[PDB]
């Protein structure tokens, strides 16, 4: 169990900032929200849910040479890639995506699942 | 029947640059060289046999998307570039040239010969 004070909250329901509010986390779910366990303290930050984004492609990236790596590498090499990728794409904020191509983010997926 | 009349002629065979010079021209060969029928006159030019060139690929030429095109391209194009490639190669002086690979040359080989 673990109770986050947060200096503002918003709620995504509505749209507005509420006040200061404690979180109580217990299995890996949010328990009660209190306005107002270990104590991790962000009195002076703006706390939100985590962000979705429904439309990328984890297994590529743009590049100068996008265009000749069909016929030159191989799908390894695009997972050795989508690691970082996807911790780059963990670490802004984004906690969920929606993958819309690509034959590696499935295996991403499980690994990811896995631990 | 033609004679061609040349100021300077360069004897191969000795690397010695020699006087003016007739050769008379008849049925492709040459037939003879008088020192000293329709005329070409070159009385101000140097005359030397054709240049040979013993290594080159006409149905190629090098460019920064060329490492792309085993990919994209069909012979067709290949031939359709050794056209202009090949007329260049002749306007240059050299009327033969040994190709050292690429399995469009002996289709152009077979074109040239057939006029």
């Amino acid at each position: 169990p673990v109770a986050v004070q947060c200096g503002r909250l918003f709620d995504a329901r509505s749209g507005q900032l509420k006040g200061p509010h404690t979180l109580l986390v217990a299995d890996g779910r949010i328990r009660q929200v209190l306005p107002g366990a270990r104590v991790v303290d962000l009195g002076d930050k703006v706390c939100l849910p985590g962000w979705t984004d429904l439309h990328v492609h984890l297994g590529s990236q743009s590049s100068p040479q996008s265009y000749s790596e069909d016929f030159r590498l191989d799908p390894v090499d695009h997972a050795f890639r989508a690691v970082g990728y996807a911790e780059k794409t963990l670490m802004a904020g984004f906690t969920s995506v929606r993958d819309l191509g690509g034959e590696v983010s499935p295996h991403l997926r499980d690994a990811i699942n896995q631990g």
